């Protein structure tokens, strides 16, 4: 299908206010060590004040954080979700299916991806790589994509509506039952990870 759309939909929500995206970078791969992440820490790794990290992060109003105020959750999160997402021997978290498919090559590691089909209940498990997936298991894994126009902010949609299911078929009955429900398309795994090849493609020509 057309992915335009939904490509710009995603850069459009992370290009909110200066630094969103320069930051988001080495937040995904601080989180992926599977411990929460200080502001001052992440004001080391980018040569800023800490008071600057903490400027930007106030714009991203959907950053999770512990007791302790520090950050566990931004796309990548230690806060158990339906998208498991675990590297090395730290088990993580993602907010939707997509994103699963796109923080292997921000962080530049391979993550071992697992969930529930939304229709069903089975479970499906795949290996995401920079560059690659593999092991999908079941094969025919397909993911769900919405398109709100418009929402500035795509998260609460996809956190919603985006998530894989054990087959294509299995996934159009469900969205069938979702008449109006704007934007919705199925794709298979390995198209939702071109779309996710190719919005990293935009969003690293987008960094300094
Ligand atoms: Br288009």
């Amino acid at each position: 299908m057309k992915l335009a759309p939904y490509i710009l939909e995603l850069l459009t929500s992370v290009n909110r206010t200066n630094g969103t995206a320069d930051l988001l970078v080495p937040l995904l791969r601080e989180l992926a060590k599977g411990r929460p992440v200080s502001r001052t820490t992440l004001a080391g790794i980018l040569d800023w004040p800490a008071e600057r990290v903490a400027a930007v992060l106030e714009q991203a109003t959907s950053t999770e954080y512990d007791k302790d105020g520090n950050i566990i959750g931004y796309g990548l999160t230690l806060r158990e979700t339906s998208y498991v997402f675990e590297i090395d021997d730290r088990r993580l978290y993602a907010w939707c299916a997509l994103d699963t498919l796109i923080f292997p090559a921000l962080i530049g590691r391979t993550a071992r991806v697992s969930s529930h089909c939304a229709a069903t209940g089975a479970p499906v498990s795949l290996t995401v790589s920079p560059s690659e997936i593999q092991a999908v298991e079941p094969a025919g894994m397909a993911v769900s994509l919405v398109l709100p126009q418009e929402a500035a902010d795509v998260r609460q949609s996809f956190c919603c509506h985006v998530h894989f299911f054990a087959s294509v078929p299995t996934a159009e009955d469900w969205a069938s039952k979702h008449q109006g429900l704007e934007g919705l398309a199925i794709v298979s795994v390995h198209e939702a990870f071109g779309l996710g090849q190719e919005f990293n493609r935009h969003l690293l020509q987008t960094m300094s």
